[PDB]
């Protein structure tokens, strides 16, 4: 039974222009990268949960003068879809809105419940996650820029020791059983994977074929790294390090290739 | 912070021929990946520790007409060097001596001193670490035939956390600050990686020619995985699984090419 | 005897730093250290232990409009462990406050009662002398070179064994220093970096074997300047040095031929 | 002037055949270093001692399947001549009786007495000694043959410290006033020296010739060492390790030459 | 856990002329033959110490119509540099001086602190010694003539029973992990062996040659003994008694030998 | 703020001095005079203002048998008036006090409630800087070159008006040093004497413009030791020396072509 308390970065804000209503949401279980980078890790090694405490804190990073507004929700059942229209976030259990440039909490209920850990993705999210958070921003006269960043404060309870959970995530990973660093999304001869979190990984692309797929591409800033690239028998081995939440990795195979493999190494 | 208890397997025992003795030992200390397997991992999340509980079990695995004799004993000195001696040894603060079919116990003392975990080899181990253990084996019929393990018994609290430590192992770390998962051994162009403990591991190989070194091989019983070689560009993935300590990994070079370089990851 | 000081001292001048890539900067919680303890350093020299009991890191803003970024100060009492590199990194560490720009805020360091050694030199067991280390970072402003606010440490210490009067120059022992920590190197090859921690006047002297030894060295940063006393013939240089901010750098090279060369540091 | 608790090797225990006992016997002394390899030293300083626990214990570390008894006994009159007999031997004061693959302990009780102890040969025994211990075996089914080992366990306390007494043999001692490190054995022209107990020494074997005697030899599984030799002024000086009682040095020399002169100090 | 209480000799005082200040350090820690002729060789039986009470005595021996004076001095950290002037020697943590024919005590403070016993010269002073002691003399009107002694009482406590440290110092003893029983000056072909102590010792010289190095010499009063000498493989036996501090082995090679070998035992 | 400071140290170390013709020996009263106060000069460093509220000297006999001689110490307030060069000069001093070789005495220097300025460099007004003058006498001894006694210094300061850190290195300001008096000088012509004014760790550096110069540098005192480092190229001398009593002295004599050599004292 080990009991920790800490104030972890979870997310970068970033402001929303125009009409059409914005959301990010979360979910809420130890074994969820994004949310807990390092609880996460020591989650690996435990059965079972129960959450103490919990407070997410919006934390301002701009000016006085910074239009725009912040709104934070959280849902009981993380098996419910997140809202897509305003109206729905609003009918959520618990929200709170604030000033781009004003600090605010959203401390977020608890059951006393002691739940397990999921361990893959056929588990019943009813009765192995805690919940769903949900961002929302408008207001901004300014595109994709940052206004601050929200932490997450917690309590938790780890207990039930148990065999370490896996570490790597692999292209061929059967009911993810393993951790879900990355996330991929093709468009014809174009992968892409996308890097959940910040942190430093290592990701290893291999092929089939020779000439399978050109040296791969660094998106977004606030990712570098070193790409170790060899085109006989495709392979690429990029250590990097991702300062920010969904940087990305770009790969383009021949239509000669088949879908390309890759796994990832928490560095 | 919070205490966490459990027995892992530590190291798996075979016979010593002769009437002089053979030893073993190791450094307790909860980064140390070959007594703490698993717990290794945790610790690297604090900054100090408190060791309340700890005993080593030897368990016999052999036929009853096995001669020889099995000891253990302890130091908490870590600094001073291993017993040399079969007197030396029986002179150590603690000890327990037994036959090979039958199952004993050490039970280490504790101080209740509270330590800052070692971050680096040029921490003092007076200072770090918890102590030394040391196995001694002789009188056996034949050499080396495996008679038992030895599984080892703790309950300690970790404490002040902090930011993660590195994970992974390089061929270039700074006085030992990543862990010890590999330990390199050359004799001319022919190189070695001693597999430390059991486990899931992903090593990568690198070179800097084209026949720079040839697939590589594995040696031991009890480790398998895939090479993945290529020779353009020296390089090898080898995705590992060791149900052993002290297993295998042998690559070698050509004359011509520089010392290589080397990474391995837990899988 | 024993004696219980308390002051309030400027620590640093806060830059902006562009993007979301973070800028960090660290200093090592010690008595001796110049860096934090500009004049204690002095009466420091003169005791053998010392006990902090109240320790405080405070940032006050120099701007109030339309200007952006994040300021984040944290601790870490294991101050032999590396400084972070990671956003992640900084955030997971024992202790640790954020706010904006224009907004001050203080960090309050926690106490132990324990009463240590001063660190007498650079090869002193860190996890046995030091304190603690401090660390900021800043990123996402707009503006690249602009002083946005101040830091301040405000402490009360005891100092309490009394000796003779510490070394009060620092000398290259063959691989590590002497004194007080005036100065860390850092060898690149055939490349020698001197990295100055704190603002002052100070005298450095570097020497060699063979009379080609090295190349006048040269000043690194925006706020060092000084003059460089340089004679090729021995191989030897003097530098009457002016740090106006923390970290400033000399840089030498020297010949593949030369041995790695020796130097001193004076406090003016 | 304070107690000491400590857990010392003995001596190996090797088979016997036949229906016949065969004897082995120790005379309880601080100052004996074949009963107290460690604590002898220790001894060195003290006027006084007084025996507060006692118990010696056979550890097998032989198969099940060898036939033999093995048995301990004791006895508080040290000056009293040992036994001969089966009889004679289990009609000690206490004694204890046990197979070779079966551990047994034999705890030697206490008499509160307080005692000198011994400088030299020619104290008397009722006076300075605390008994003698015997070890009888018999039934066995090989000769010399290793079957387990004796480790005794005490608890005394010194007191009434002094003038540290003499560390170094001669082969020319005031009746037994130096440790008795070595035992001199002579035939003719053959001279050995049997060690009497598993240690570091080094040993130093004087002529007065040319040829007095040649290099000397090291006889006994588990001793070794150098032996540098120098015929001219016939000197020897051995620097030995032994693992194990009763190891020997074999020294041969000339008709001609005088009987050799040795010290033995330790290392 | 032994408690020893005694008052041994610690060093000779003689006078010292002049007006350039003289100094003489030591430092204090069981291992220190210097320190602790006896108790240095019970500490090799164990890990830990702890001090109880610490005075050094100045006694006289004389007469009042001898002009001089005598000062002693403590200093917490062995780490820092004995004093290099009378200004130092003053600023220290404790001093005290008298005059020549008077006796005085220095009662060093004690704290709590139990320490490890000092295993090799890779400690930490700070972490493993107890501080340093400081004696100065002037004032005097004839050279090198002792006035007095000075004697250590103490009451310290010995615990953690472990293995016996090395007994006998060598030519080639890496880490000094064994005691410091003599330290080594070279002047071109030209030993100096200077005995630290004093006692009863055994140094063994050795050569490569023949010619190797010249019989040995003894300097100093207050040192006598046996040289047993041998050209051919130049090997020389001496068994001395060093009767006062600093004693001195000269020993000559020729430039054809290479740098001689010895070992040192304890008598 | 302020503090206030207590403690003995020593002085120094008495030799006997033969014959009628006394011999003399003095010191300046300035908290930043490191002859007097070996540590307090550190942390005098930090303050404009002083205090001195208590001052004795005391003289206390390593000798018992056989050993004549006079010791005698006088005080002057008027720090800047010569020092006595006759026994009766001494003697008409305002406050003295005499004693035998073996017999211990001491000298309370009488104090006035005066809170003045420290001392900032060699050209201030004694008259307002500094708190008088300590003078030594010894003649009368038959044995020349012994140690008789010892001199100690017991005070109690005041020290009050707090700014930035001092100078901590003297250089010659052309004709006049420029920070603490770590040096005095004296030209003769051609030749130019250092006199180290207490013992202790020191580095002096010594520089010139024709390349002749100046000669190497000597060592002139029974107790001065060092290294070194002449370049006779640009007339240059590095030494790190090591006094072990007041008063030793540096020797230099320069080409009478060369212009007057300047020079910098570090403290080590
Ligand atoms: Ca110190
Ligand atoms: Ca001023």
């Amino acid at each position: 039974s080990m009991t920790m308390s800490k104030t972890e970065l979870l997310s970068t804000v970033k402001g929303t222009t125009g009409v059409i209503p914005s959301f990010e949401d979360w979910v809420v279980s130890p074994r969820n990268v994004a949310v807990f980078p390092q609880l996460s890790l020591l989650a690996t090694n435990f059965n079972k949960y129960r959450i103490t405490a919990l407070t997410v804190k919006y934390s301002p990073a701009c000016s006085f003068e910074t239009n725009g507004r912040v709104a934070l929700g959280f849902n009981d059942d993380a098996s419910d879809t997140p809202p897509t229209t305003k109206v729905g976030f609003y009918d959520l259990g618990k929200h709170v809105e604030t000033a781009a440039q004003t600090a605010k909490d959203l401390v977020i209920p608890v059951d006393g419940k002691t739940r397990f850990i999921r361990d893959s993705a056929s588990d019943d999210a009813k009765l192995v996650d805690f919940g769903r958070i949900v961002l929302s921003t408008y207001g901004f006269d300014k595109a994709d820029t940052v206004v601050g960043e929200l932490f997450i404060q917690y309590t938790i309870v780890l207990s039930d020791p148990t065999k370490t959970a896996k570490i790597s995530q692999a292209s061929n990973d059967k009911v993810s059983d393993g951790p879900t660093y990355v996330v991929p999304s093709v468009n014809g001869n174009e992968l892409q994977l996308r890097v959940v979190a910040a942190g430093k990984w290592c990701i290893i692309v291999r092929g089939t074929v020779e000439g399978g797929f050109t040296k791969p591409t660094l998106i977004g800033p606030g990712i570098s790294g070193d790409v170790d690239y060899e085109s006989a028998r495709p392979i690429a081995v990029c250590e990097l390090v991702t300062q920010m939440e969904g940087q990305i990795l770009k790969i383009t195979k021949t239509s000669a290739e088949q879908p390309l493999q890759w796994v990832v190494y928490r560095m």
